[PDB]
């Protein structure tokens, strides 16, 4: 006996405590998402099994590192075979798996590298010749009650994979039940001629013993086996069996191709740049051999110490929210030791074919049309340092070095450097999402040459048509109203699946075409942003090593990387283009995106003279965040140009057709949807909503640290006058707001920064900024009496706001609204003996 001594206590055990058991403390992913995708059709990004997972939790820990050929017995539906695709060395892959009646059948997916990948059914992999291969994967093993049976099917696979195995080959065997002497004796043998060890993946459920015999793995067998016995046993009496989640595999899309792949950088332009970072150590430093990237350009490594609180206030007041998971985990901070590092392959680590010669004519047209349309009423210049400096408004403190003098003189460095045509400080530090931060001196520079865009409001909805820049929450819905008027199909809101990675090269040399209408000193600094900086970055990105985190350096010409303040400028210049020429399409003008015939671009060039500007103000777009109402509904499947400018839509197979709106109210954009309202006085509101989780579970994090109680309560203020001033309309919000500032000194000024208009930071009268807003501004709204009770403003439909998130109607909620006076002197117990008024109305 042994971990049998495992099996029949698992063998005798009721239904449900074994479900219970199953998935106890281990690891899962969450394939809600990939599930409902792989049904709607969607046929790439997603895993077509946890088995994607459980092969990435092996290969990211070099623990199998397939190369060249792979082959994959018992591929099933393709988990492994198509995760194996994306694989850097990968060459080729070859999946086997039995299928017919009652088993898996392979999935067809356009997942990255899938073009590598033949997986073939009906095949026994038992009867059939071996065949060269670099690396080698079997899954096989029917786990079965009668652990007797098991060997015997185990040492069949085992007997199996022997005869496929060479020496040098890598593999990742599935061990079934690596625990009887009958498997622990071959498993011994084949240890001592191929090599390798039995390791536990933690994605397995504890219903099953599995190991898995992988290449580069060392250590003794017996022991590993008994290590995972035990582990198993404890876990049957573990408290706490709750299952950690990890993101599931975004396998990426499209083909893969040895010669269009892999970033040949201009080094004569990155050069100066990394030789410095290089000085900057050159002891720790070394050119790492096993580095993961793919598209982007290795340099080298240096070593680097590897690297969300709750506020109280708001917290306190809002209990019945401490269970709903939606929000409770919001707080929560998912630092796995590869969790960076996956973005980064996944997401970043992708490449766009280069768009067709009569897509990039298209583009250049447009972009030229637009640029000079943007710069009718508008004229570009630099912007001064006492004009940055003035952003003192939000060495170590951006602040405190923005006057240190030296400062001025080392960004006077550079910034001579970009005017010979060199940059050397001028990296990216990259931190689902990424963030390229940049040293606070090169974003001067960037913000010299290009900040004219973003505080000139060049993308204002009037400079543009187009944009919403500068345009509260409480004016995108009577805008999204304003186009639903317009005469035309459907409104559509395709995003972008990873917009910044989809910019192409032609992207940035169109949006480049902005320092035409400059010249003089100022050109030559915005051509080095542009040429130096933006098509040809370098970035720091760390990345664990078995010898500690270290932090490599690489490059690539790809891609949007900016100051997130400038990048939604462009982001939104692009869009625009890219959206007429996506109208374009529909409507007709051109019918093919490998040539532009002379009379073609000629049919271009006039539509956008003579209907460009109606077709503009078709469309709200703030950076990827775009949305369309154009002529008539064949918009939905003007395809070709927008696929090929890489703007793939996201969440529906590339030649999907798009689904249109036919009700402005459910249409999405910049994160919230827009309900019209009816007063009692009959005056229509258009108000932004958005599920009310986000909302608590936003208020309730705290940036920072130091964050003492005056503060820490208000930053709640700011969060309480904010939805009171744009969610008023759902009763949560509207009674947590209240009780907020009921709680909060009342003298108190909110300051901190709630998002990225900000009416909320007065200390005025809130109803006061209502009636401002509401009212007294808005231009949808003729009638300018003012309302002068709260309880004249009004509330979504009861079903309206439930289904937008609410918790009416639920007793825990019914209870705190009935003790909300409670909570409230908890709280203000809490803050001390100040001056508070009291909101809640009776
Ligand atoms: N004799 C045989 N020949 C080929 N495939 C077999 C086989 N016996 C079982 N299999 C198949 O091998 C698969 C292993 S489970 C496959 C999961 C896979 N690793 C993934 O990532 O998706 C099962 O679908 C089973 O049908
Ligand atoms: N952060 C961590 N904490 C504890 N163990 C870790 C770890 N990160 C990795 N490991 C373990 O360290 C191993 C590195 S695998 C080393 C294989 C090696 N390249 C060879 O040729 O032999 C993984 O198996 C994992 O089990
Ligand atoms: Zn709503």
């Amino acid at each position: 006996t042994l971990g049998e001594k495992w099996k029949n206590r698992l063998n005798a055990l009721g239904k449900s405590e074994f479900q219970i058991y199953k998935k106890s403390g281990i690891q899962e992913v969450d394939r809600t998402l990939a599930k409902e995708g792989i049904k709607r059709g969607e046929t790439d990004h997603h895993a077509v099994s946890r088995g994607s997972a459980k092969l990435r939790w092996f290969v990211e820990r070099n623990l199998v590192t397939p190369e060249g050929k792979v082959v994959d017995l018992g591929c099933g539906r393709g988990g492994w075979s198509y995760y194996c695709g994306g694989l850097k060395n990968v060459k080729e892959v070859k999946g086997l798996t039995k299928g017919g009646p009652g088993h898996e059948e392979p999935i067809p997916m356009s997942t990255y590298g899938w073009n590598l990948v033949r997986l073939q059914s009906g095949v026994d992999v038992f009867f059939t010749p071996p065949e060269k291969c670099d690396t080698l994967l079997c899954d096989i093993g029917e786990s079965s009650p009668n652990p007797t049976v098991e060997a015997g099917r185990t040492l069949r696979v085992l007997n199996l994979v022997e005869n496929w195995l060479n020496n040098n080959t890598q593999f990742c065997i599935k061990v079934l039940n690596p625990y009887m002497p009958s498997v622990i004796e071959k498993m011994e043998a084949l240890q001592r001629k191929y090599g390798g060890a039995l390791v536990r993946n933690p994605l397995s459920r504890n219903s099953t013993h599995e190991m898995y015999w992988v290449s580069n793995a060392s250590g003794n067998i017996v022991s590993s086996v008994n290590m995972i016995s035990r582990m198993l046993i404890n876990r049957f009496t573990m408290r706490h069996k709750k299952a950690t989640y990890e993101p599931d595999v975004d396998l990426g899309s499209g083909t893969r191709n040895i010669g269009i792949e892999s970033e040949t950088p201009n080094l004569d332009i990155i050069g100066k740049r990394i030789e410095k970072i290089k000085q900057e150590h050159e002891t720790s430093w070394h050119y790492d051999q096993d580095h993961p990237y793919k598209t982007w350009a290795y340099h080298g490594s240096y070593e680097t110490k590897q690297t969300s609180m709750v506020n109280g206030v708001v917290r306190l007041l809002t209990k019945p929210w401490d269970i709903i998971p939606m929000v409770t985990q919001m707080a929560m901070t998912d630092t796995t030791p590869f969790g960076q590092q996956r973005v980064f392959k996944e997401k970043v680590d992708t490449r766009t074919q280069e768009p067709k010669e009569g897509t990039k004519k298209l583009m250049k047209i447009t972009a030229e049309w637009l640029w000079k349309e943007l710069g009718k009423k508008k004229t570009p210049r630099m912007c001064t340092r006492e004009e940055f400096t003035r952003k003192v408004r939000s060495w170590k403190s951006a602040r405190e070095a923005v006057e240190d003098s030296g400062f001025w003189e080392l960004v006077d460095k550079e910034r001579n450097l970009h005017l010979e045509g060199k940059c050397e400080t001028c990296v990216y530090n990259m931190m689902s999402r990424a963030i390229w931060y940049m040293w606070l001196g090169a974003r001067f520079l960037e913000f010299e040459a290009l900040g004219f865009l973003n505080e000139d409001h060049w993308f204002s909805r009037e400079n543009s048509l187009s944009g919403v820049e500068g345009e509260g929450l409480h004016k995108l819905g009577y805008i999204l109203r304003d186009v639903s008027k317009k005469e035309g199909g459907a409104m559509y809101a395709d995003d972008t699946a990873g917009w910044d990675t989809r910019i192409t090269l032609e992207d940035l040399k169109n949006e480049e075409m902005v320092t035409n209408h400059m010249e003089g000193e100022h050109k030559k600094l915005a051509e080095a942003i542009f040429k130096l900086t933006y098509q040809n970055k370098v970035v720091r990105v760390q990345r664990p090593t078995p010898r500690g985190t270290v932090m490599d350096i690489i490059s690539r010409r790809d891609q949007r990387g900016s100051g997130q303040v400038v990048t939604y400028g462009l982001n939104t210049f692009t869009n625009m283009e890219a959206q007429l020429i996506r109208q374009m399409e529909g409507e007709g003008v051109f019918k093919s995106i490998q040539h532009l015939t002379v009379t073609e671009e000629i049919a271009v060039k006039n539509w956008l003279v003579r209907v460009g500007r109606e077709r503009l103000s078709r469309m709200a777009i703030s950076g990827d965040d775009c949305v369309v109402k154009p002529l008539d509904d064949r918009f939905a499947s003007a395809l070709t140009a927008l696929n090929d400018m890489g703007k793939v839509r996201k969440d529906i197979q590339q030649w999907e057709p798009s689904r249109g709106w036919n009700d402005w109210t459910q249409v999405p954009f910049c994160s919230h949807h827009f309900h019209e309202l009816i007063m009692k006085d009959g005056r229509v509101l258009v108000v932004p909503c958005r599920n009310q989780d986000e909302l608590i579970g936003r208020a309730r994090i705290s940036q920072g640290a130091g964050w003492s109680l005056r503060e820490t309560a208000c930053l709640g203020k700011s969060y309480a006058q904010m939805w009171s001033l744009m969610y008023f309309h759902r009763r949560d919000l509207r009674l947590a707001a209240n009780a907020i500032c009921s709680a909060v000194p009342s003298h108190w000024v909110p300051t901190s920064r709630t998002t990225w208009t900000h009416e909320w930071m007065t200390t005025e009268d809130m109803l006061t900024v209502w009636n401002r807003v509401w009212i007294q501004e808005n231009p949808w709204m003729e009638d300018k009496t003012p309302v002068e009770s709260w309880e004249e403003i009004p509330y979504l439909g009861k079903r309206e706001d439930q289904w937008c998130g609410s918790l009416i109607g639920l007793t825990s909620r019914a209870t705190w609204a009935k003790n909300i006076q409670t909570a409230i002197n908890q709280v203000r117990s809490l803050i001390g003996n100040e001056e508070y008024t009291d909101y809640m109305p009776s």
